[PDB]
């Protein structure tokens, strides 16, 4: 039964191949748009001067996240229906590289759910900006490590035969 169909190396491969290229385009968005925030903009502007484009920074690092948790799903779903009692470091070295990814998935999250909104008057400055950006481009270096894990024991997570 299984209303749902099974997945194939080669769609893995290939519906994987399209996060590896949305992750890299979406990061590439929240540098050029880093580039905008070369300056305040205008003369004076009350205490934080920068606020009204927040909403395209919003939408920008959502959208980076929102490819990322595909690679935490499309990885998951790869990692399910995986046995093998013959082999089994793979699933370590995966797991342990996978669930790292999940805890440090998770843990820019709050943090950037905290650039989103503050209980304080303030939400935060262009230098913590500093640290997102560098923190934004930690989490798709990974993802395309990750995808070589995926590699090296696809043929579990899936079957490829050998000919």
């Amino acid at each position: 039964g299984s209303g749902r169909e099974p997945l194939e190396l080669e769609v893995a491969v290939e519906t994987l191949a399209r996060l590896q290229q949305g992750v890299s385009t979406t990061v590439a968005h929240l540098l050029d748009l880093v580039g905008s925030a070369s300056g305040p903009g205008g003369w004076r502007s009350t205490s934080e001067p920068q606020e009204p484009p927040v909403q395209d920074l919003k939408a920008a690092v959502a959208a980076v996240h929102g490819a990322v948790h595909e690679l935490l799903e499309f990885a998951r779903s790869a990692v399910s229906s995986a046995t093998h009692t013959s082999d089994r470091t793979l699933h370590a070295k995966l797991s342990r590289q996978l669930q790292k990814m999940e805890d440090v998935y998770q843990t820019l999250v709050v943090h950037g759910q905290v650039l989103d909104s503050g209980r304080g008057g303030p939400g935060f400055t262009l230098d913590d900006l500093d640290r997102l950006v560098a923190c934004s481009r930690a989490v798709p270096e990974d993802a395309k490590q990750l995808a070589s894990f995926l590699h090296g024991n696809a043929s579990l997570l899936f079957r490829r035969t050998k000919a």
